[PDB]
Order: structure tokens, then C-alpha cells, then sequence
């Protein structure tokens, strides 16, 4: 027997991310002998962006492949789901906290309670700035109507003084060309190529190469399934499907960084300027991160069991100090 | 319907002989039990550094070793696998072997040994252990290393060193009975599980800026004989591949949760973990770009290889033409 299930990706058409995203649901169907089978949909083909996790928790779609970061607002817990300001910074210990430090139970855990199955992280990308104003320090960020995705990012840039906005990254580039906003956080430089931020913007704005992404440095997609439905797949394909996410995270990441590396000198013939933070600006920034850490992690039990696992790990391979968490608990 | 016998150049007791076998069970839900592989322990069938001849000829269906093992006959193996101050991390050699090319070039030079390279598979950085203190880039001189042969003896040689090669278990008396001075093995936890800090007091690192100077990203992998692997359906040799792909991580995950436990382990030893400085590093670095071109040179395959690696470098600021000057592959 065959099952078919729609799914859709935060990733627009048009984009190196959704093409991607097509590649692996022939992965799928090859994998599975066509017994499963998925129908792609990009961003926004059934139901807008942020409206996917209604929607699939609904079952009017069957899945979703979103930036997990953006129900933050309604499920704390999916801010610990991918890189917030200063953590954990590279793709491989994402990988670690979720596949050996119990990241992978809390995920599943959390998003079952919503009636939602919670497949396995995405590997993506670092994100970086597009901006139409140079923004060169710490303190140029004062003002600044930024586009970010809410939760824990956003309010680290609040803390610098800007004026965060939520759009989906389809409606960045209209934003910017109106002066609804003066700069976007989106993704990586490939993608926002492809979007063509670069015509509306001509500043990038990255951190240090120390730290080349202050803010998200692993932006992480997933895969999540109606739980319904995904009860009603035999625990063959469902195992099957569980090993295919794990495969396509990285075939994911690796298609990105390819595009990514053949961006930047598109960029440089754009005539936009990669502008780089210094060491000390990330230093004023991490001294609003940390404690914006712990204000999301109290926020229920779920947060409170992501970042104490994360912490301790950070305490682990020397990314915190015992001294920048004095009066710090959960 | 289909059983394959495996050896892996883990040795068993250690983590990573666990982790395997879980992979084994893993394979047969994968393939609803059309695919079982019997996983076997360093040593058991035949001795590490002879699995690639016992895969060849098949008395070994496949083999889970460390890649650059095979440099001395296949040198395109000494690209498969991390080198000194080259590329460092876990995701950049995913990068390159998934989206830069560097799976087809392990395929095709595999296939000429009459063998399937599958994929790589993620693992960890490694250290030193050793019987007295390296403090510093000088005191390598006059130190007899266990080292895993190939480029990674070669940097050492030229620092100084009198290297050895000597599989993973034979290390330990090795050490005890003073044919070494020192010993690279593998990360923490494994060399832990060898009982290394019984017969050693200190582990010799990098800086925090570069850990591991000589092998940031010892990768293994998956080969399997390829008349076994021809004779295996096209769905199930899918359905393979993607197992090792998923394994590769969840090994990876494996290998650095016991290395996190096994650093309180070595203080609770008595063991001393000795920094080297950033000028160490600068030392090693002025050694080992010429050995990268020497090496690269080798044949078609090792010139493919570094090429597209070093294009990778340079693109990520991790060389600089300055440090290039006079060298070309």
C-alpha cells in the first residue's frame, strides 16, 4: 500500500532551499519502494508561513519543514531548537545535543503535546544582515527597523535598541523597497541572493570572523509530521522516513553551503559591501544574550530542560564561564 | 536474504564498538531484515591493517575502518580523512564530500580496488598521549610516536619525531614497555577505554584556537567488496547508504557524549592535559603545507582530491596565497 502526504517548507520557490527540499521527496519515494510519497508545496502554496504549525496540528497538511525557531512564541521550547545569540555555534554540536544529550527526547516530547510528531533537526546555515544603512558597530543598531524571526533573536536585538519586526522572508524584499523596515535577518547569503535583497539593500552585516554570526550561527529547519497521521504509517516507513530526514539534513546543509560559496562573489559584483563586526561588539552583545538565555528558559518545562542541557554542555567545551552566570539560575 | 560480514577497526569494549554494533541492528530495521550485517571487532577476522585485502578478496564482505590507513597504497586516502591544518571541521568535510565532489572521487578511486566506498563516516579530533611532558613545538624532537602512518606521520617526522605504526591495540604495551614515548590514537573516551592514563600521565593538545593540529577530523567509512555490493539490489543498496549516512552522525553524537564524560575520568588519573600555544601551531603549519602539495601530487585521484579541498580553503579564508608562494599542484 502507498501513503501520500503534503508537506510544506518554509523555503519560497525560487530558492536553492526549495530545490532542494523537491530533490528529497524523490529520496523519499526511492527509499521507500513508492510506498511513501510526499507532496512538496512551497512557502505558502497552502497556508501562510507562520499558520503551518496550526495547520499541520489541524491536519489540513500532513507535515511541515519550517525554521523551528518560529513558534517560539506559542512553544518556548522551539527557541532552544535552533541557534539563539551566542551558544552553541556550530552545526556539529547541534547535531550532538540533539542525537547523544537527550535534545531529540525533549523535541519530541514538547511537540507531542501538541499532537505533533517532531522527526529530526534540518541542518541549514549560519544567517547573516542585509541592511540599506551601514551598520558598523554596536551601537548603529539603535533605531534600526529590523526584520527578525521573534522569539529570543529578536528580543537580543531589542535589547541593542532596534525596532524588530516579524515578516516572512517573502515579504522582506517589498519591506525594504517601502522603508517598512531598514534591514532583514533572513538566511544565508545564497538564499537571500536568490530573493535578491541585494538590489533593495547594499550592505551585508556580519560578525567578527571569531564570530562570523552573532545571532544565528545555526539556523535549524526540521521535519514534523501530524501525529495522527503519523501513527497511521506502519513503524517500517515511519522508521524509514526517520533515517531520510537524518540523510536530507546534511545533503540540505551541504547543498546550501555549496550555493552559499558561489554567492559571495556575486555579491561582490552587486556592488554590496560585507561589513564586519568587531570582537568588542560581541562582547556588548553577549552581555545582553546571556541573561535573555535564561529569562526564555523559565518559561515552562520544556525550555527550562532544552537550555540546562545546552548549558551544561557550553560549561563542557568552555563556551561559558561560571563568572558570566553569577545570579543566573533555573 | 542478505548477510554481510563486517569487521571494524574499533576494538570491542571501546565505545565505538558499541556504537557499530547498534548500527548493525539499525540496518536490519532499515531493510525489514533483507540486509544483516555480523559485526566483528578489531582483530577478530583478520588485523586491522589487513581488512582492505581481506575485503578485496572477500573474505570480508566489508569494513568500517579509518580511512587514511589505505595512504601508503591508495594515496587519495590521505584527502579522505583530515590532515594537518587543513580543513577542521566536521560540517566542511560533509560539505565537501556531499556537495564539492568528494564522494564520486572516493567512489571512483575505490572501484578501481575492486571496492564500494559507501560514505564517510563522522567521528572525532584526537589527541596525544604521552609518557613525558610536550610543552612546546621543540620538545617533539627525539619522540618516538605511534602515528597512523601517511601524511600525519610525515608533518611529525618533520618536526622531529621517530614515528611508529602500530594498530589502536597495541599502543598501550607499546607505551608501558618503552618501544614509545608517545601515542596518537583517537579522542578521549576510546583512548580512555584503552587504558592509555595507566601507563601515560599526559595528553598533549592544541591550543583552544586549534585543539587538534594534526587530526581535527578523523574520518572513517563504510566499504564494502564490490561484486557483494553489485549483487545487492539497487533498493537495498539505497536504503544502505542512507544508513551509513544517519550512522555517520549518530556515531559522531556517540563519540562526543563518552568524550565529554571522559575528561573528569582522566583528572580523577592523575593525568595532566598539556596546551601547546599558537606558535606551536605556526611551526606545524610552515611543515605541513609543502607535505599537503608532496602528497597531493601522488596520482590523479590525490590531485583531484587536494585540488578541489584547497579551492575549499581558500574560498573560506583558511590558507592564504602568501603562505602558497612557490607551490603548485
Amino acid at each position: 500500500r502507498r501513503y501520500r502526504w503534503r508537506i510544506q517548507t518554509a523555503w519560497d520557490a525560487g530558492t536553492v532551499g526549495y530545490s532542494l527540499f523537491q530533490k528529497f521527496t524523490e529520496r523519499v519515494k526511492e527509499l521507500t519502494d513508492g510506498q511513501l510519497e510526499v507532496q512538496p508545496f512551497p512557502a505558502g502554496a497552502v497556508v501562510g508561513t507562520f499558520d503551518m504549525f496550526d495547520a499541520v496540528k489541524t491536519g489540513v497538511l500532513d507535515g511541515m519543514n519550517p525554521f523551528t525557531l518560529y513558534w517560539a512564541g506559542r512553544m518556548p521550547v522551539t527557541a532552544f531548537l535552533s541557534s539563539y545569540a551566542l551558544g552553541l555555534d556550530r552545526p556539529d554540536q547541534w547535531e550532538t545535543w540533539f542525537y547523544s544529550l537527550g535534545g531529540l527526547d525533549i523535541a519530541r516530547r514538547a511537540f507531542a503535546e501538541q499532537g505533533l510528531f517532531y522527526v529530526g533537526p534540518v541542518q541549514h546555515d549560519l544567517n547573516i544582515i542585509h541592511s540599506k544603512k551601514p551598520i558598523r558597530r554596536f551601537e548603529d543598531f539603535k533605531g534600526v527597523k529590523l526584520r527578525v524571526p521573534g522569539g529570543m533573536i529578536a528580543e537580543v536585538f531589542a535589547a541593542a535598541g532596534a525596532s524588530t519586526v516579524l515578516l516572512p522572508g517573502g515579504e522582506v524584499y517589498p519591506a525594504l523597497e517601502r522603508g517598512v523596515i531598514d534591514a532583514a535577518d533572513f538566511v544565508g547569503p545564497a538564499v537571500n541572493y536568490n530573493l535578491g535583497f541585494h538590489q533593495v539593500a547594499k550592505y551585508i552585516i556580519m560578525g567578527p570572523p571569531e564570530t562570523p554570526a552573532i545571532h544565528q550561527p545555526v539556523d535549524l529547519m526540521d521535519f514534523t509530521i501530524n501525529l495522527n497521521r503519523w501513527r497511521s504509517l506502519p513503524k517500517p516507513l515511519q522508521e524509514r522516513f526517520i533515517a531520510a530526514v537524518h540523510e536530507y539534513s546534511w545533503i540540505h546543509y551541504a547543498g546550501i553551503q555549496k550555493a552559499n560559496l558561489e554567492a559571495w562573489p556575486k555579491y561582490r559584483q552587486a556592488g554590496v559591501e560585507v561589513i564586519r563586526l568587531s570582537n568588542e561588539d560581541v562582547r556588548k552583545f553577549r552581555r545582553l544574550a546571556i541573561p535573555i538565555w535564561f529569562k526564555w528558559a523559565k518559561m515552562d518545562k520544556y525550555s527550562r530542560e532544552a537550555f540546562a542541557s545546552q548549558l551544561e554542555y557550553m560549561k563542557g567545551i568552555g563556551y561559558v564561564t561560571d563568572e558570566e552566570l553569577k545570579g543566573l539560575s533555573l
